[PDB]
């Protein structure tokens, strides 16, 4: 796997396959990952990052890379890690999409809002590369969905999912502990032969991510 890093070394995108990479970055010292997908309309995003200014630089690193334009953006919850770029998205006429519950939420966090556009499942598609989002149920926040590539039976998990690394559930002051179990077996359900897992912070896994999470909520 290859890895791109900026001058800083505050971001990196490192290649799950072809079309998909990961996107790395630090906040206040605490990295946040989404995807970059390399479709034929441009590059689509799950997820922004902590502030303006790292998804400036962001946005700046995959389109000099991929040779394209970041058109969409899928946020996943309305917390800063998510949703912290949305004015330079909204600004560069980016459209960010996402469930209406995480835009009224976004107003209420005091952000722009997104789209409001993803129902509970949102069948995409973007140049070749399909993209399906869904809504689980409540768990690390009441709003928060995954994103499933189904080409690569790839799924980016969020904050969602807790890597291997990870010895506790990190802030639930927003979470739903009850229904975090719940949302994790919805998610297993509907995607029965997962390739690989993108968790919200820490390294790239499988199926065992969730299982992982779960434990945690013991
Ligand atoms: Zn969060
Ligand atoms: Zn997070």
């Amino acid at each position: 796997k290859t890895v791109i890093k900026n001058e800083t070394g505050t971001i990196s995108i490192s290649q799950l396959n072809k079309n998909v990479w990961v996107h790395t970055e630090l906040g206040s010292a605490v990295p946040s990952n989404g995807l970059v997908l390399n479709t034929s309309k441009g590059l689509v995003l799950v997820d922004s990052s902590w502030d303006d200014k790292l998804t400036k630089e962001l946005i700046e690193m995959v389109e000099k890379k991929f040779q394209k334009r970041v058109t969409d953006v899928i946020i996943t919850h309305a917390h800063a890690d998510r949703i912290g770029g949305i004015k330079t998205l909204k600004e560069r006429g980016i459209k960010a999409h996402s469930t209406a519950l995480t835009a009224e939420l976004a107003k209420k966090n005091g952000y722009e809002e997104p789209l409001g556009d993803l129902q509970t499942v949102t069948n995409l598609k973007f140049g070749n590369m399909k993209v399906e989002t869904f809504y689980p149920g409540k768990g690390h926040t009441e709003d928060n969905i995954v994103v499933w590539l189904p080409q690569y039976n790839i799924l980016v998990g969020g904050c969602l999912v807790k890597s291997t690394s990870a010895k506790d559930l990190g802030n639930v002051a927003d979470a739903y502990v009850n229904e975090w179990s719940t949302s994790i077996e919805n998610v297993l359900k509907r995607y029965r032969n997962i390739n690989a897992v993108v968790p919200g912070h820490g390294e790239v896994g499988d199926k065992g991510l969730l299982l992982h999470t779960l434990d945690l909520l013991k």
